């Protein structure tokens, strides 16, 4: 018997990595239907992918709820659930690529149904040690109905998905309707843990910001050859042509780093989030996965000014989806901020106007740089750089702003 | 002022993979001298980048020791100084690849004076808010003394690099002694906090077990037109090629999440952390990080038995020296156990016998795999994939294991 903390935080590492994984393919993609097409392909595996994991980490953080403690053996198993579920996002991939070949959809179920075995497994040796259990399970009057029903909510998936498997052979779009009613029965038929959610959006945050320094350092270090004989042994100059994957990163580190700012501020004042809260995060985190690939476009060659203003449109598309889904989850979390906001941030309180500010500076400015993209074009990109160089301004300087705001109101 | 906790689990996720950033080009080499001179290379690379990047985490964990809490303008100097702290790898690299050139030991110079420029800002606002620092520091009478202390301390780094800057021009030698000095002089002229340990060991161990289903992910998924022609439209096919790095990636997981459990396992019952320990286990987090190599290597093709022994032969020693400094580890926090572990792992202790066995559960091994390649050659390869099986299940009955052992020794 011993704590449990540390290996639920290395869960979340490992989920955090295996939910981005598959941001990789869309930000190597280069930069010509085809190319759009196979981008936009790209991004849709990227999006189900993230869902998935995101749908196996929830189930995981609720599975890990009603199991308190941890142990050697319960260690073990729950690095045997991590290595089934890291397959999640390759196996899908897979099966995406080759929609009318069995043996893809037969992989996808069997990876979802040892993860549901394994889980499984994992509820059973806890409950055989009742000593493991939480407190309140450890003290329920039917101690065994929670078993019948965690064991049912667990084995609920795999046996869905041993169905499609079997139908795969012989009706493959049944095979699909319920391995979609896999993913849909949950939430179309409780609170999240709160640790188990910061550490989740902090692994994101934290690979998302980091993948152009990741790439750079893995291609764009100048070779020797190279810089003797194109840049004629200049190596500033060899390292000119690496510039915009420089500002790209750069861009992209500030965007991602401000946005886990905002998000960092806000659950700093949430007392315990709801499942609403969860799914609106996980919204939030899917759409920030996509800031570098922006970045990367925005960074990029402009052939033409069209292409220009198309590109900065995408960003600032990209950039308001990321930023107002935390300001929907700080409205929700409003709605009841009785048992889920600390008094400071309810509504009149102390800190409340501060963090709306916090939390709506960036979708306010993405949507007036999408409107002076369309208003005022000739310097669409011009005042997109500014952006850049005016949110973390406004970022370092809010409280100031909050009450230059607060003595207009108070003169008007 | 707010809590602190969050905002340094973020910095330790964005340090371990900057960290981890360089075994990419590691893996990525594949495998004559020539290619054996660009492994090394790239090994010693590797080395002296994840040395410096653990060299500046240690800093700021010790820095943010003196800073208890933190605030939004600090954490916008926070994210600041991890963005500075990013460009350490890719720049050394540059540095390390044009010797002669005074341009990369200018940049990286360059890069630590940045580093410790912000430090020595995030320390000053520190100072100039009280109620920010620690509370041992804030009921201090010294508060200017300990101001010029930790500015001293910060900004001794810079300094070296700015004369090494200077010494480029005139003096590359020289150049690098200071540059040397820089990171010996600190431990050749403490405490360090057990949750950055914990959360930095964490994100490594989460970065190199999965490097090899990343990769695979992004290459690894057959493709429809060579799958109909190369494979004659037989999916399996196209698989059974792509088994060596499923094979290898089984591996490297199993060995890494075995490693970490060892970690957990030993850190559960750690007071609190000397600052020898976290070199042993900086140590042994940097030979963790070639495990991926020496899987990859061991489910590469033998062109000759020779090549096999050999390939054998050096994983074994990587997976030896990566378990026997957690083992040099525990044995350091035994030399102190009244003040680094729990009074249940001290000699004679309830479960000192069982974390001993669990930590030398690898070590003994490795070495007897490396001894069996010398003494058993013919068989080498197969007692391998048997320790590979052996060791897992040692893990999980290593309970029984030691009371077989304890049983013994009673008859005995
Ligand atoms: C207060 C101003 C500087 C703060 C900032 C910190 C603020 C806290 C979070 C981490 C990032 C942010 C920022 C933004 C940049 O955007 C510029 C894009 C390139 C470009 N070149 N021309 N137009 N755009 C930026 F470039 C930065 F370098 C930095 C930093 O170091
Ligand atoms: C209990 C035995 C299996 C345990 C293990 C899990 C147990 C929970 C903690 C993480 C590891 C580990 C393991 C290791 C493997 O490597 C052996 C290569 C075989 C081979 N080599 N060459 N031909 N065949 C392994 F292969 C595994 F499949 C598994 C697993 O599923
Ligand atoms: C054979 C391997 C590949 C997969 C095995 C999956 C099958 C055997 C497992 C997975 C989930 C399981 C099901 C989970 C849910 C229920 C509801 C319960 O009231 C009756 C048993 C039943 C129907 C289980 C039967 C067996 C089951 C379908
Ligand atoms: C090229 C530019 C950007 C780099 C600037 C770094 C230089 C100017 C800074 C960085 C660290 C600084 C030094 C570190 C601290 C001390 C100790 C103090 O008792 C005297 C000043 C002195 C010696 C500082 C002088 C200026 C210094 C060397
Ligand atoms: C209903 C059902 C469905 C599927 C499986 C199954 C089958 C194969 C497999 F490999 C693992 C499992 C799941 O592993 C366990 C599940 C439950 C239990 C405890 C149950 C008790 O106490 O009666 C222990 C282990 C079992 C029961
Ligand atoms: C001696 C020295 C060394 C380097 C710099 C320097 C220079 C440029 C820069 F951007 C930041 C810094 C460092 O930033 C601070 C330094 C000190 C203080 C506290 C005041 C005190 O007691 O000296 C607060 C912040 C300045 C003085
Ligand atoms: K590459
Ligand atoms: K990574
Ligand atoms: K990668």
């Amino acid at each position: 018997i011993q704590c449990s903390q540390r290996m639920l935080s290395f869960s979340d590492a490992l989920l955090s990595i295996i939910a981005t994984v598959m941001i990789l393919p869309v930000t190597h993609t280069e930069i010509d239907r085809s190319v759009q097409r196979l981008l936009a392909t790209r991004i849709a595996v990227y999006l189900m992918t993230f869902l998935i994991v995101t749908v196996a980490w929830a189930a995981h953080t609720r599975l890990f709820q009603v199991v308190g403690k941890t142990d050697d053996t319960l260690a073990l198993l729950n690095l045997a659930c991590m290595m089934t579920i890291t397959f999640l996002p390759y196996t899908f991939s897979l099966m995406v690529t080759f929609p009318d070949v069995p043996l893809g959809i037969f992989l996808f179920c069997v990876c979802v149904i040892a993860i549901g075995v394994v889980q499984a497994l994992i509820v059973g040796y806890a409950f055989h040690f009742p000593h493991l259990l939480s407190p309140q399970i450890q003290r329920s009057a039917h101690r065994a109905l929670y078993r019948r029903h965690v064991l049912g909510i667990v084995l609920q998936g795999p046996a869905l998905c041993f169905a499609a498997a079997i139908f795969s052979l012989f009706f493959v779009p049944l095979s699909y309707l319920l391995m979609v009613t896999v993913i849909l029965l949950p939430y179309v038929s409780e609170p999240l843990s709160k640790e188990r959610v910061e550490a989740f959006s902090d692994g994101v945050y934290a690979i998302v910001a980091t993948l152009l320094i990741l790439d750079i350092c893995e291609d764009n270090v100048p070779d020797p050859k190279d810089v003797k004989e194109r840049f004629s042994g200049s190596l500033v100059a060899a390292l000119s042509a690496t510039g915009p994957r420089f500002l790209a990163y750069f861009g992209s580190f500030a965007t991602v780093g401000l946005l886990w700012f905002a998000h960092h501020s806000l659950f700093l004042h949430v007392r315990k989030a709801t499942r609403a809260m969860g799914l609106l995060n996980t919204l939030s985190l899917a759409f920030v996965g996509g800031l570098p690939l922006a970045y990367q476009q925005t960074s990029a060659f402009a052939r033409q000014p069209r292409d220009e203003l198309e590109r900065v449109r995408v960003s600032c598309t990209i950039i308001f989806l990321a930023s107002i889904f935390q300001l929907a989850m700080w409205t929700t979390a409003l709605l009841h901020q009785a048992e889920t906001l600390q008094p400071s941030v309810w509504f009149g309180g102390r800190e409340h106007v501060l963090m709306f500010a916090k939390l709506a500076l960036y979708p306010c400015a993405s949507l007036l740089a999408f409107a002076s993209t369309c208003l005022l074009s000739r310097f669409s990109v011009g005042i997109f750089h500014l952006m850049q160089i005016a949110v973390p301004c406004a970022f370092l300087l809010l409280r100031l702003l909050v009450g230059l705001a607060l003595a207009t109101l108070r003169v008007l």
